[PDB]
């Protein structure tokens, strides 16, 4: 019966962008247009300088804009004219009232919805497609099914999405699967299979789930709580190892090689970070409290306790080996971002490492080479003026440093010229390799003179 | 340039028993004899009718018992004549002092590794082969180390089973991996060396990895208990999906298409039995105690935690749809072994679930095809004469039943003719799937008539 | 396991609160099999002190050497000025190996080298590990 040859996607962010922009660049027969209130991001949509880093992106982007994907300001008339309607706006964690800093905030999906239905007439389908989603398709449903038109129909869909930043494009191109939840309902079926549509252009007819919305969600909570569990099990594992003389990754590869366990995130690190893990895992807390499932909260809250242990141990043993002081002692931080090739900092394990050392009076030189400095900024917030410097290159950062702390695993950092860096740096030189990117050089690092210490190695 | 002729496998169990018949089959010129002190044990080795059932066994064994492979109570000989000595002896949870309930009792394998040196002369390897070693390396060392002859060299290694019961052939066979540990020393590398050699004869060399025994013990403790973490995982979930409406199979199939998080090991059940997770987890908690890492160790322990409240919830689910009551009632436990195919009932869940309803006052009529009737009197204990009966065949034991409760996924279940059990159940008739063996007979069984209720459903 | 000295100090019969009350009841939820020797301690004050479970794992030995006699380890809970005086060569040969003794009072500092050549395992209070 029904096919979309209109999209738009409220909402132009590490979500909404790239997910459209592919979308865009694998069906030339659809009208794409991404809209945001933020301005100025907009308008990097449309610069050669895109709003977010993220490995081929410009390349996509530029291959389709102007063509079948647009970036505009003028939400209003983009969801006036359009068959499809994603909503891939923030939900923030709440700050004040029932679920402080745990629950999630669901005002701006809300005022979305609103604005929907504000600029709407006739069919329509409005997709929910979040990280993490909190109860989303029920509070959009719950506005339509109030602020109802004669002869507006409006179907409501939820499409989690899977992508990882930093590998979203090659994510987004061959997606394990992809989930749709939609009613159980005449209806339904026909808006979900019209979704579909869009999909099959390049995914696989049985890499496609469709169920309930609920369910969908659901799906997506739980998943991302397993992904981070594995995270937090083998940081656990980290600890044991530096207990008791055992290598963590070595340990991961026999743990790994089950093919029942499988041997994908393992990789023990100073502590996972970005927008969705750890609220993911909070709000699936909040909802177990909620529904009376303690026993379940209570064993899913392990998994932050786990992380946020992770991070303390890492940061008092840079501390230690400096003696419990480091008043005015120069340290680099090298990486900002959450993980390798995104300019993201949303719970990056750096901001926190960074606050321990900083509580320690330590004189911060940080080095990100993705990372905007006004970013760093506002992350570690007056203190700062007094503590934090934002390094231009590596180099300057090491340069009469006590010690090296890598918190982000980018390739560049194997790179690094180390003789060169040893030379400069107060003695006894230090590097803690908070992700273990100098594995296999360290040898050579202790031959130039360092004292080198790595997560999950020799305590 | 040694070359193992001759084998000695100390234990004769679900281990031991089945890694030497394999071994035996893909290695003809080598002798493998596999003592115990358990005489009518080795005797029904030795028998047509073998002391466990594992699938495929009888052929292999008879394939090559009397030319390689024998099963003898004769201990000291053996050892006295092998090149290389197995110790595969199960290590119980001591029952008092410290540790109680918890830690693994090392008193068999050190009544090994004493009998070994007093039995021996010459060179020998040692090697601790069991499923959850918990510093069993180190202690049998301890021992040679003190007990020292002249000319008596004896290395010890670790060598962890990773077979599953019910598949143990299949994955001796085709083994995911071969981890072998031996001292960073010339001697130990030649007796891992050695060691390789035996398992090269049948698996390729890139899935056997070498490490130091600690290394090698603390990999299989920690890729145990990742195991045990999915199910309790995924049951965990369980509960959300019967609190929200929505299909933990459903579910589950969606987070197991992430590749990242493998699809295995996601089947919700009434919860997770045999001798390797739970002590696995337990020794592995016991031991983060003893470490001083207090976070670690109650991170683990809510894999135990959430599987104790797996069980209980379905426990009271059955006793809340008999409204609270089920004195003098009859009720058919289907199940009983851990698992499917195997006899073993090792920390079964049907044990539990047994004894909750026990604790209700329920007649329970227990039929399991493949566990021996004994086994499941001893499992439950004086109470059991009143309420206990073992059933023949799984018609008997649901004849005037009100309730039937699946505990063990055996293939045979789905087969059963269920509009004749439906004719003489007292109504109305509840079965209740704690094994999702009857996903797909759903509608058909309302149509006869049953109240159906599985987990992570809700009716 | 031999037990060496019950008195709560030296030069005394009295056991009351004696430290060798308390580390014998931890090692007997062990399941230990006690040989408790004292130069001074009367046996039956030693039977009530551990007080069923003492029938089957407690002996109150004649003299130290038949307490040390096929032990695993010996441990000394009382400062007895005869302890430094035993013949620890003749210990060691009849002990099962590995040989431990455990100095729980600073008595055999001194012996330390020899008990070491003679090939025990000697830990002690305040010391190693
Ligand atoms: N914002 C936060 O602090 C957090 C968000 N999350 C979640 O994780 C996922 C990440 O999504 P991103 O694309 O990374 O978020 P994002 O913040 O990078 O991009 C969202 C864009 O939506 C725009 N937007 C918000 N409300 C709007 C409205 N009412 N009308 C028009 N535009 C609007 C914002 O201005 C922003 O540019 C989200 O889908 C959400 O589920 C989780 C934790 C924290
Ligand atoms: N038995 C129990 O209650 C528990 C055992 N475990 C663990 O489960 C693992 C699996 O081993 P299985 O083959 O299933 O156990 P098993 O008990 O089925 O087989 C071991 C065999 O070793 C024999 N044996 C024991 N001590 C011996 C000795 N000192 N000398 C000669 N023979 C001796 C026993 O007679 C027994 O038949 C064990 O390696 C152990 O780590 C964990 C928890 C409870
Ligand atoms: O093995 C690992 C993997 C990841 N991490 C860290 O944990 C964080 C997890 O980042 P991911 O790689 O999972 O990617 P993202 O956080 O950007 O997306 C993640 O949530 C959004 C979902 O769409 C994806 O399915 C999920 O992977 C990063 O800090 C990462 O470096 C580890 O410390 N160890
Ligand atoms: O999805 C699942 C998988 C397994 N299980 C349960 O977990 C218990 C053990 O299952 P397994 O397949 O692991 O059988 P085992 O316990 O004998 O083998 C296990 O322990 C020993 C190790 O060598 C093996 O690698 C490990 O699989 C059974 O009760 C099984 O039903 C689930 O409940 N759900």
């Amino acid at each position: 019966m029904f096919e979309i040859k209109k999209i738009c996607c409220i909402g132009a962010g590490y979500v909404g962008g790239p997910t459209c922009s592919v979308i865009a660049h694998m069906c030339p027969e659809i009208r794409v247009t991404v809209v945001d209130v933020n301005e100025s991001r907009i308008n990097a949509w449309n610069s050669p300088t895109l709003p977010i880093y993220e490995p081929g992106l410009k390349e996509v982007v530029e291959s389709c804009r102007g063509k079948n994907l647009f970036f505009s300001t003028n939400i209003d008339d983009a969801i006036k004219e359009a068959d499809l309607v994603f909503i891939s706006v923030n939900t923030p964690t709440k700050t004040y009232g029932m679920g402080k800093g745990r629950a999630a905030d669901l005002k701006y999906i809300e005022a979305c919805a609103r604005r929907i239905v504000q600029n709407s007439n006739g069919y329509k389908i409005v997709t929910e497609k979040s990280t993490v989603p909190v109860r989303a398709a029920e509070s959009i449903r719950r506005i339509f099914d109030a602020n109802t038109k004669p002869n507006l129909n409006l179907q409501v869909l939820s499409n989690p999405e899977f992508l990882a930043e930093g590998t979203a494009i090659k994510d987004l191109k061959n997606p394990d699967r992809v989930l749709i939840g939609g009613d159980e309902t005449p209806e339904g079926q026909r808006a979900v299979q019209a979704l579909c549509a869009v999909y099959e252009h390049w995914v696989p007819r049985e890499k496609i789930l469709t169920t309930n919305t609920w369910s969908s969600e659901l799906s997506k909570l739980a998943a991302n709580a397993f992904l981070a569990q594995r995270i937090s099990s083998i940081n656990s594992i980290s600890a044991l190892c530096e207990a008791t003389g055992a290598d963590v990754e070595e340990v991961a590869t026999a743990i790994g090689m089950d093919q029942r366990i499988g041997n994908k995130f393992l990789k023990a690190s100073v502590g996972f970070g970005g927008s969705c893990f750890q609220k993911d895992v909070l709000n699936l807390v909040y909802l177990c409290e909620a529904l009376n499932l303690p026993e379940v909260a209570r064993y899913w809250q392990q998994v932050i306790d786990m992380n946020d242990y992770q991070r303390r141990r890492f940061a008092s043993r840079i501390i230690d080996s400096l003696f419990n002081t480091v008043t005015d002692k120069k340290i680099a931080i090298l990486g900002f971002a959450f993980k390798k090739d995104t300019g993201d900092t949303r719970e990056s394990s750096s901001i926190y490492i960074s606050k321990y050392l900083m509580d320690e009076g330590a004189h911060l030189h940080i080095y990100d080479p993705k990372v905007p400095r006004e970013q760093i900024v506002v992350d570690l917030s007056d203190q700062v003026s007094r503590l934090v410097t934002i390094s231009k290159d590596p180099y300057e950062a090491c340069d009469g440093a006590h010690a090296v702390v890598i918190c982000t695993e980018w390739d560049m950092f194997k790179e690094l010229d180390y003789e060169r860096i040893h030379k400069k740096m107060l003695k006894p030189a230090f590097i803690f390799d908070g992700r273990r990117v100098l594995d296999g050089l360290h040898n050579e690092l202790q031959t130039i003179g360092f004292q080198i210490e790595t997560i999950g190695k020799k305590v």
